[PDB]
């Protein structure tokens, strides 16, 4: 702890999920504070394509809040902002971070107030943020207050045996399990302000089902033409992170050829998988190169979950079809 | 290979058997690349899941819940012809999780009746593997109807553990487990339907609640126990393949272990030791080698007991041979007094 | 046989969860037989702040029953006694046991009886163990009956490239799911004698959705004055067992620095965990080292079953702060 003062200091500026901010994947140089500034935004998100809408509670006002990618022995600096337009305290609890509640202890806001938060990222992997303020936590989660971070280790990402991994693309997939309530003839509810729909809401929420799960804060928000790309031959990283209930990610027609299913950088990967498993409270990431071009779909693994409640995405991948790994032999005929 | 490489290699046609036994195979792959080949027809057909007489509408590969396991080894390639018969009312297609492209051959594969479709891929991935139907807007009505089961890519040399030693089975089983959902009428008694899509709506409603009426192996509550258990004897290695296309499980041997479990199903990544409880997520299939060291009935349960026990997720193995006192012996047998209660 | 027979025998005395009985990590001596005594009692638990009551099925009055440890390859020798004031058939089955359904077989005692099971710990991890009566084995479960056994390796705890892993302090966090039926009202109800709650009790586990999730038996029963404590600098063992349901277990300002996650010690742990999992059905452990002093919360990581239904515990950890690891560079302010 001497002398922080004296480290570079590297300003980033945040970008909307899926995509990531630029970073380097070998760090250039020493330890760093990398900082970053996010704001606070309280407001009505519609999650489907009937008009159902969520009070989100929105860090940098999106569900998912955004990728922070920070290399391991950096600190990071936050600064986090509660505008006065808002109506609830909030704050922030880093998973990659040790002490005082992930730094929910430290970061009380209130309407009116910011707070700024310097934490020393240890542990190489990709770890999820939230809000998490005294007897609301879930609440806040649930509405869509987190995110995820990444530390990468110095020299970049490894295979389990030092070979280097990297990848051309990466991209941030946050899914979200929301809880609406319903009236007596099973249509969701509209509220006027956030504190309206919380009784109602943690009646739903006491009951374990969600209403709609889904991947950056809609039904059908990473799909047809808001689809990740890709090239056939390109690798890429694909963070996915869930605050609160289990995923198990798994991409149609592709495999995970390299899965840090726990995210942690540390533990060795698995490989060629089918599908991983990413526990509530967790963020994981999965490597793979594209070997076939057309439309993929990466959707959590029970089907019911990503097809009839929201939890489906594409990659729409360019480049020339390869008939010795797949080949119709004879097309549907009569 | 060129497709002139690929007409050139060896052509191997196999017969399926129903789960949950498994087509011969060998272990050791003998030879260089082949082309193996399958026939699947598809049935979509009435099936009784309880002894209360509870019925759906199954969707069945080769009539059977689960779909049979079809074994290749690595750099194989499965060959398959896929039926969809004229009696039939429903396009259906089938998702390897196994294959490259094409949604795992999903796109390449829809068939309505009448129709027939042969699809070629590469195992170019050793593990254990899901396959399920998945036609657009229909998928998980067709997946949790039955219509899934699993292959098996075996390494070519083999098995090995994390330690590149040799395992050798002396038996393999294929359970599959499934999530059903069953609408209940007034009564909470379960609904009857005249055709498949009579079905789908009031499914649909239960398959949102997430909670399954029944979760069972190899298509019924009870199906492989008393006469129907798998067998065994002390020493013996035995593999169990466990597949569930939508739904998590967590299998358990009770009375037993998993001494090396590959829990996400994909021999590249060493296998996990001395389990007793192993978790094998939606969409995937693991597997689990274990040498019965012990005679006597063991029961192979998904250990959440609820639904082990209440929904039918339970199967029995009947192992032959000696007691081993020194692993286990009662050294008091219940005894005591006989009292008032 | 013989030498069977001449090994030497300890009597341990069991204590209450979340405190472990004395024992070594390193075993001292070669293999022995190793006593331990239970007692069931089937008895009346109020499980929440409302006064919930349950009629819990407890192996020596607790829930969870109590942690036991043995080293690999001595034999676990156990008195189970079924008082003649109870009034179900209980048995025990361990998960570390090979054979007659984890000793299941051997072991069904009517009230009034007892019996003594002895098997060969031959596998290292953590276990669980529960009761099982042939045709109502969940309902013992979720009423209580299970517990946990920990097999240490001979040589002690390891990291598995070598390096030993020694703790100063273990504790055992049972969680419980529970299944309380309610009536017309959505009052929970209350019944006379365990076997009058079982044809509702049935109906609630059917959901698959329990009324209560909790550590050591009741809401709160690990927040408080009865945290865990420990100090900066302390190595802590937790082992976590779920005997029926999934959890998915976190450490709120920490993680778990080593984490047998399938609690089998002959499986390489992960590292560096925010958020692990356990299957229903299983134990796990997790080792950390205390870096910053302060309360910090345990909780299972669905943050509606660790805030709304009971699944957090608290740590109190005293020592001094470390600004380094983390820092407020600005407290809340307008
Ligand atoms: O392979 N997707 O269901
Ligand atoms: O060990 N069977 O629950
Ligand atoms: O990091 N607590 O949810
Ligand atoms: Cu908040
Ligand atoms: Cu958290
Ligand atoms: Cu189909
Ligand atoms: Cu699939
Ligand atoms: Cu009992
Ligand atoms: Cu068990």
């Amino acid at each position: 702890a001497a002398e922080i003062a004296a480290l570079p200091r590297q300003k980033v500026e945040l970008v909307d999920p899926p995509f990531v901010h630029a970073h380097s994947q070998v760090a250039e140089g020493g330890p760093k504070v990398v900082e970053f500034t996010m704001v606070i935004e309280e407001k009505k998100i519609v999650i489907d394509d009937a008009g159902t809408e969520v009070h989100a509670m929105a860090f940098n006002g999106t569900v998912p809040g955004p990728l922070m990618v920070v290399h391991q022995d950096d600190y990071l600096e936050l600064t986090l902002i509660n505008p006065e337009t808002n109506t609830l305290m909030h704050n922030i609890d880093f998973h990659a971070a040790t002490g005082a509640l992930g730094g929910g202890g430290l970061t009380e806001i209130n309407p009116g107030e910011k707070t700024i938060l310097r934490f020393k990222a240890t542990k190489p992997g990709v770890f999820v943020y939230h809000c998490a303020p005294p007897g609301m936590v879930p609440w806040h989660v649930v509405s869509g207050m987190n995110g995820a971070i990444m530390v990468l280790p110095r020299e970049g990402l490894h295979d389990g045996k030092g070979k280097a991994l990297t990848y051309d693309k990466i991209y941030y997939v946050g899914e979200q399990d929301f809880y609406v309530p319903r009236d007596e003839n099973g249509k969701y509810k509209k509220y006027e302000a956030p504190g309206d729909a919380y009784e109602d809401t943690v009646k739903v929420m006491r009951t374990l089902t969600p209403t709609h799960v889904v991947f950056n804060g809609a039904v059908g928000a990473l799909t047809g033409d808001k689809a990740m790309t890709a090239a056939v031959g390109e690798k890429v990283l694909i963070v996915h992170s869930q605050a609160n209930r289990d995923t198990r990610p798994h991409l149609i027609g592709g495999h995970g050829d390299y899965v840090w299913a726990t995210g942690k950088f540390n533990t060795p990967p698995d490989v060629d998988q089918e599908t991983w498993f990413i526990p509530g409270g967790a963020a994981g990431a999965a490597f793979y190169t594209f070997q076939q071009p057309g439309i993929y779909a990466y959707v959590n693994h029970n089907l019911i979950e990503a097809f009839e409640l929201g939890a489906a995405a594409h990659f729409k991948v360019t480049g020339e079809w390869n008939d010795d790994l797949m080949t119709s032999v004879l097309a549907p005929s009569g």
